């Protein structure tokens, strides 16, 4: 996640566990963790294992909800993995999901521009093949995703 997205999530009451690197600050006697053999472990293995357990949990009973988070996790996953989304699109989606008073007017970039383009592609494919192709259906599905 970007720094602005993390700041928006932290302002909404979310804390991201997985980056729990409290950098040892108050000068006094942290005793009770000297039982792990860290010296015989690879740093690359720990770096690979720390990324794979990144979970965002809430600490306060604010105005954010299980259903919106449950939808938004898969929406962000489909935005990054399913399509070639950018961090500005993530910030736009988070602003549209959390802050309705801020008018982020159509800052999703490539997908909104790709809405008519695949329809024109499908128009050309129908006009040159006369065989049904789901390019228009893919464009309509991602348009419904924008809806």
């Amino acid at each position: 996640l970007s720094e602005l997205s993390r700041e928006i999530l932290k302002e909404n009451g979310f804390v991201i566990s997985g980056e729990n690197l409290k950098m040892d600050r108050s000068d006094e006697e942290f005793v009770g963790l000297a039982s792990f053999n860290v010296l015989r472990l690879d740093e690359e293995e720990m770096y690979e294992g720390l990324i794979k357990e990144m979970k965002i949990k809430r600490k306060k009973k604010g105005f954010l909800f299980p259903a919106n988070t449950l939808l938004l996790s898969e929406l962000i996953k489909f935005l990054i993995g399913g399509i070639k989304g950018t961090s500005f699109d993530i910030e736009t989606l988070l602003r549209n999901s959390f802050r309705p008073d801020i008018f982020s007017t159509d800052r999703l970039g490539r997908l909104s521009s790709s809405v008519p383009a695949l329809k024109v592609y499908a128009t050309v494919y129908m006009e040159y093949k006369n065989v049904n192709c789901p390019l228009n259906e893919i464009a309509d599905s991602l348009e419904g995703y924008l809806k």
